[PDB]
């Protein structure tokens, strides 16, 4: 704020702290499921890493 | 001043040198005032400085 010098009156106007917020959620879960027989991890798979990991 | 050359009358126009002058005054007060309770500043405040100083 702001007064005139030398003036009668002394107030002083307070000033104000407001402070504020919002929030940050976790919501979501994402997912690759995948499932493979027996029969066909043993044959059908070859390279695990190269088939399966990187997809 | 001009006068015509070879005049018949001898009278010259006395030029004045006036000085001037402005006033700068200092008339303002700028301020910033804060007013904390006990239990304001005993719970509400915690770091005061980046709290309270910087604002």
């Amino acid at each position: 704020n702001r007064r005139d010098l030398r003036d009668p009156d002394r107030t002083v106007i307070a000033s104000e702290l407001v402070e504020h917020s919002f929030g940050v959620t976790l919501d979501k879960h994402v997912y690759a499921a995948l499932k493979f027989t027996d029969e066909q991890r043993t044959l059908d798979i070859r390279d695990y890493t190269k088939q399966v990991l990187m997809p």
